[PDB]
């Protein structure tokens, strides 16, 4: 293994994504709050398959699956349908080791705007299939049929076929279960959640004869809801890998439940996404069980702590606003001066606002912002007033009340219509504004000067010129 | 440090987030084909702080800052102004290494809605800001100078203030800087872009000590324009870090090819956000002007090679949405059927899709999708005939035909109107749909189940039923 | 001086001798019912001058009269220009054919007159010119209408302005006609009561009574000064004009607007239909006669019975909308079934219901497939039980075997028709294949498939129905005969 | 016999007399222009019988006389209840309370009745009921109006339906009226023709000249089968009426409902106001003539000419948007200043319009930041040069020194109103602090300055513009004098 986690050469991303090469991917216990278990003696460690380069579990069957199916000089296009991990895995790996640039993604239309804009963020081209969401592999409506339909005419184009190519669990064969075992020697419970099997299959398969002691526990979606990874017991009957030789007893976890633990994860420190809080879940599930039937003790080794290993498949990033809808306003935060994200849309620059001696330099006209009555008490000679009903001398600054800079933005982006501009002549010119303090000023910069107007603000208004510049006359 | 890549015990987490206990941090050497100068033998590394478990390149300042302001039960509340990557550093290493969970988030009011909406989600509490979306720190009205103002008072308010702490550069001095050094001794040229300053200072003031050959390159948003991260030369003014000691040439990068090498990094592989291209841009901008000035040799050590690092800042999946804001619809493959992500939004189970003999014995109403002249010369007896435009004997499949999935779908929601179907009676009555091959059937079964109809769709449609159960009787 | 006493025009100059106020019958003068007079008891008598009933239907015919006759020149005076507020110009483009064989009258109007009222200038082929600024200008406002209509008369020879708001021909009409109608109709006038605009009607008829009976007592009526009726104006605004209004008035009441349209709707449902100006004089004449009563002095009007006299200056029909914005609910009966104002919008033949022998064969006859197709609207388990071979099923939930007549329940003809149009989508009439087709429409009722086949014809679907419901027609289906 | 010479009616019984056909003048008969008589030349004259010139407006009221008359039973009919299409009940209202006082009349109408008639309704005092299906329903339809409104009669002993469509009164009413009143008026005629609703004016005009004067041809007129127009019917809906029609008429012509408006329209604008079954019965002459004189059998109807008198039934008034829906933009006149009927909606006052001493003192006297304010509305640097002290400057793009009135450029008046509009919102208005205070406006040109004003007061700002612009203060600004 790459010791200094430095990849150099004509090969180093091959070598990046390699996990034989590469550090093992992390294996971190939960903290003890996380943990209703702790007590009884449970340690539960977390297999953060987030952590790959790619960022999603799918990189070991894409790996595995494309070097023994890819033929050189004989494949220029790759075909696959997947949830969005797997076509991720397979456009990089496609590249990095293959050279291939041409890979097609074929998804359902009811996946997410956001997951499917980072399809095509990835450099993917994305076909949408009605129907069911995760249709069956001999549905012949749906993608994977058309998928591997698709490849058998046209010898260029490859589907590998996640949801019934052998090299799909046997790559957790070969690289996550000889990791987590060397990892954790004294694991007495692996758990993984089943989408296409083959992480279960793989985990389960291997630990069936390395250290046959290990209960295998897999993690299905319940009947009825729907997680972004996993498959429900139903859709898991069809497919020919031997998932049912890997498991030693199903959990079925809900959506809500999934998404609720994601956030307690992330929080923690364990960035994964909704399906790694589901197969977590679904541990807690199946502890709970033995701990109600007082048969926990039984998975205990020599020393009577239980080591646990579930898996954490990807990050949350992609499915931000899912948590939004599946969870309640409760445990966000809301945001304080929400009212501020939609009307103080412009930008300011430093350079706008100038120092009393710097603006009246120049002087090109110069707008007042204070009240009338106040505009004939004292102003600049050769000045233009412009008052503003949410601007006078007791009104509080628009930086340290939000209400006030609602009020103030609004109707400065009302007052500068394009007939009032032209009504003052300030096309062409440099325009300057005055204020009491400088705010409002600010304020109405950042609105003329997404105008087109050259706009610039007094720091201090007509209080800092009079301090600054007493001798000139005010009249 | 860990070389099995395994945390356990009850500092699992901090050991995880530990710089000095985790492998070093991922530096990749770039493919041949993303580097124009790599005939000319220059060799460029990225430097992934993204690959830290937190995600973003803020974890050294805010472990560093953190460690050294905090005071034992003393501190309860942290504040900070930030774009984002360092507050949620701040709000991850408080929970772990200080057990504070009152983590306040200064942002602007112009950030992004998902950039907000992902402050929310590692449970931070925000509040927006006017006036300019990076102020400088002595601006009284900015963020950055109200949260030290609320720190000197309620003593529990700890404000590390990254903008101008010198934990903050003094961090990657500690770990960014010595992993770089050991992971590329032959190094010539290290490469960040400004925003507090923090890294580039660390960086630049670490090897001007440690091999004072390297070149320190520094990159800055051009003037006008923006790059979440980095700040611009004019904001760098007042900044007290020793950047200007830390730097032997300055570049200048736009937004636009900064989103634009980001989306080709993570093509390739580095999966890292707009920063990231910003910074290889510089390194590109500076490189070019010593090609065009023929001094590129200069930095070439003893073997020909120009040995070049720099830093990757964080993922780019909250800035997703940017991407296809800033760059054409060019270099994203249009979605296909695209017309269907708003058409045929419910979901289908398969176990709502029976065989004839199936649907048959149950018989609940039956109802013929057919043509009313289709359904006058045969047509099970005991149906109800509810017939539709879209579909006639000559019509193509719904999941093969995307139009007329188009079709289907919206008719048959128009169709299923609560009158229409009081009309049949067909609530809270097993209801079986018949079609000509049973795939509108599947389509009329996912519009009536989410509308609180027990609906059920017979495979294959009129024509599955003549062949699979002969002896029934059509009339 | 002699009357057609056959009330009959004939030759090249029935059109002259029709508008003539000599030669047609005398303006009617009417006096109104006791239960409109509260001072009927003490013996006033209030007679109204129904000027609407002249051929043109307004007071201002009898200045337009006079004032083309006076002021148009023959062989040389070829278009007329004249600014008003609506009656004067109509007015004057009858006349102006009538008599004068000109065709081109345009009317300066103001902009802020309402699209009913303009559209009516444009009916009697008015050439209408907005004109910005103050609707009633005064006449030596430079800026307005009335000036520059007076200018362009006097920049051409062949444009011609009688200009109503300075010629002395507008109350000299008056004078000749008006007046003396009234003073023979009733010649023991004791009052005379008018209200004033152009005041070209009470300066008429208050100096030819000035002299012609003085002991009349002269009253005009002004709107006051927040509101504002069409035809008169407020006592401001009748300060610029240079008719001897002032001698014309012996004293000058002001009447609101809403008064005004009260009145003038007590008087339409009397009989006597006239507009709100009417009724706008009539209160001006009860506001003088209750305030005299009051103070006891009612007596000093009699001679030895008190004869008032009122002008009704047009009809009320261009006003309509005016008097509901104005006026309560109240005197005015609200709708019985308003739901039913939208919710039945399409006609019917009757030749669209037919007989049951004749639609059934009419259905048999063409081919049930290409030609006719039947619609029936029973419930599916009833279709199902008995229905005629070849025919559709569309239920509708609004109809059922005990449902009544929806032409004799509102809510019922609502709800069906309402169900029948949101049935009959296009895409239900394509899935069909309805268009092009005879369709025969067959129900539980009849009388709903007749509410169907409205629905179906205002669409273009060729529609019938089968008189008498599934009741007409269960000696023709087997099947029903042998399930009772 | 004898009628009123004097067309005046007083006494307690001067509203039964004034619509007594008997008593009023005859229903005018005028010959219409040869203008509107194209076969002229070929000896025809043609008379139109105004029935709209009767007190009630319309020709139903000839037959709500004579049925009321001899179907009310007195002390004992309390409430009349009829089904008609809006003349008629309309007619039986007025009838109702000046014959018989009774004021529970109840109208049963269609559904489909346009919204201004049904208003018309209520405004003449009727209790609308709106009756589903069809809006021509045949009289033994159960399901219609017409049949209910018969039972509720039968059923109650205080309920009268005297049933326009079925009672002999209704035509028997012009063989005692019109026909009579037409044959002394026109003794020559030789041909009689009206439109046919009810039938009951032509079977009336019919039967009466069956007999008296049988060598007249009667000459029907039904609405073609696919158009319709107010009033009359199609031949199809007819055959159900058992009036004697068909002995009445001796032929029947079709006319469709463009050719009627287009024809009534040409009526109204020749002095002969009346509504589009006029023009539809003068169309059904003008057809029947053309075709006889094309065969050549024109002088058939001659004696020695050929007079024909036709029936005009009511006014255009309510009919008056169903003209432009149906004729074209040829013969309607468009609006000169179109743009401006809908940019300047608010009033103007003149007393807002001040002296420039007038108002200048105004503004002094009172304090400037309490009371008063003033508003230049010059550009800011001309503002700089020289101003009022104490004035605010608000400057208008639409307005500069060299710029015409607006009241003399339609396109000014509308920027300077749009401008004034626009920059006139409630937020300048309390950036300002204008609400409760005397606002005075100095412009350049002084009648944009009155725009501002009527833009200002219309909003609650009690605003005033100093007479003439700038240049009318010139003498009281000594910097803009020092300028010169």
């Amino acid at each position: 293994r790459n010791l200094l986690n430095a990849y150099a050469g004509p090969n180093a991303l091959r070598d990046y994504f390699d996990p034989d090469c590469q550090p093992m991917i992390p294996l971190v216990e939960i903290p003890q709050s996380l943990n209703p278990f702790y007590e009884d003696g449970v340690r539960i460690h977390a297999k953060m398959m987030s952590m790959h380069p790619s960022n999603n579990v799918k990189i070991m069957p894409a790996l595995n699956m494309l070097t023994k199916e890819v033929q050189p000089e004989k494949s220029k296009t790759v075909i696959e349908y997947s949830s969005g991990s797997t076509v991720i895995s397979l456009a990089l790996v496609s590249r990095i080791n293959h050279g291939i640039n041409d890979v097609r993604a074929f998804l359902s239309n009811k996946t997410s705007a956001p997951k499917l804009r980072l399809m095509q963020f990835f450099g993917l081209d994305v076909t949408l299939f009605g129907g069911p969401s995760q249709p069956a592999p001999n549905d012949e409506r749906g993608g994977i049929y058309r998928a591997r339909m698709m490849a058998r005419e046209d010898e260029a184009i490859l589907n590998v076929d996640q949801y019934e190519n052998d090299a799909n669990w046997q790559s957790h064969v070969k690289w996550t279960g000889p990791q987590i075992h060397e990892q954790l020697p004294s694991i007495r419970l692996i758990c993984a959640g089943m989408g296409t099997s083959g992480t279960m299959t793989g985990l389960g398969q291997y630990f069936k004869t390395a250290k046959p002691s290990v209960f295998r526990l897999g993690v299905c979606t319940a009947a009825g809801d729907r997680v972004p990874g996993p498959r429900s017991l139903a859709l898991l009957s069809p497919v020919e890998f031997p998932w049912r030789d890997s498991v030693d007893a199903i959990e079925e976890v809900g959506s809500k439940d999934a998404f609720t633990l994601s956030l307690k994860l992330c929080r923690e420190g364990l960035i994964c996404g909704p399906s790694s809080g589901f197969n977590l879940q679904g541990l807690f599930n199946y502890l709970g069980r033995l701990k109600a039937a007082g048969t926990l003790s039984s998975l205990a080794g020599p020393y009577g702590i239980i080591d646990c290993a579930f898996i954490c498949c990807d990050l949350p990033y992609p499915y931000v606003d899912e948590y939004f809808d599946k969870l309640g306003d409760n445990a966000f935060h809301p945001i304080r001066n929400q009212n501020l994200a939609a009307v103080d849309l412009y930008r300011y620059d430093e350079a706008w606002e100038l120092e009393p001696s710097s603006a009246l330099s120049h002087f090109a006209v110069l707008l007042d912002l204070r009240k009338p009555e106040d505009f004939i008490m004292s102003h600049i000679p050769g000045s233009y007033n412009l008052p503003l009903q949410s601007s006078n001398a007791s009104t509080p600054s628009p930086f340290t009340d939000a209400m006030v800079l609602e009020k103030q933005w609004k109707e400065l982006e009302a007052t500068f219509t394009l007939d009032r501009i032209n009504a003052h002549d300030l096309s062409g010119k440099d325009v300057y504004i005055l204020c009491y303090n400088g705010d409002t000023a600010r304020v109405a910069t950042s609105v003329l000067r997404a105008k087109g107007i050259s706009a610039s603000s007094v720091k201090g208004g007509i209080a800092a010129v009079r301090k600054d510049l007493p001798q000139m006359q005010m009249a």
